[PDB]
RNA sequence: GGCCAGGUAGCUCAGUCGGUAGAGCGUCCGCCUGAAAAGCGGAAGGUCGGCGGUUCGAUCCCGCCCCUGGCCACCA
């Protein structure tokens, strides 16, 4: 429900994009991908819900 | 070229007919050891063979194609 509002999605997209722009090496980016796009990220749980 | 069964993690396989997909071993970390392994605890890792389509969304539905194993067939 609340996890599916455009406010809570944009909240997750904004946090995802923030970590992505801040990652400055390939190895930090991989951990960013895991946390903001992997099976347990906010955006992944919203597709599971 | 024919028939059957398949292609899912680094290896060996289970599984799923629309929104989470997994095990054994392999990898990494913490405690531990002088350093290890085991044990205990915790992670990473898959374009589910490919390209189109359908769909708000496809490992899963439709189309085309590719490869693997077995049994045939052919032959210097
Ligand atoms: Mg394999």
């Amino acid at each position: 429900n609340a996890m599916l509002s455009p406010e809570a999605l944009t909240t997750a997209v904004d946090a995802a994009q923030q970590a992505i722009a801040l990652a400055d090496t390939l190895d930090v980016l991989a951990r960013v991908k895991t946390e903001h796009l992997g099976d347990r990220s906010p955006l992944a749980l919203a597709r599971q819900a």
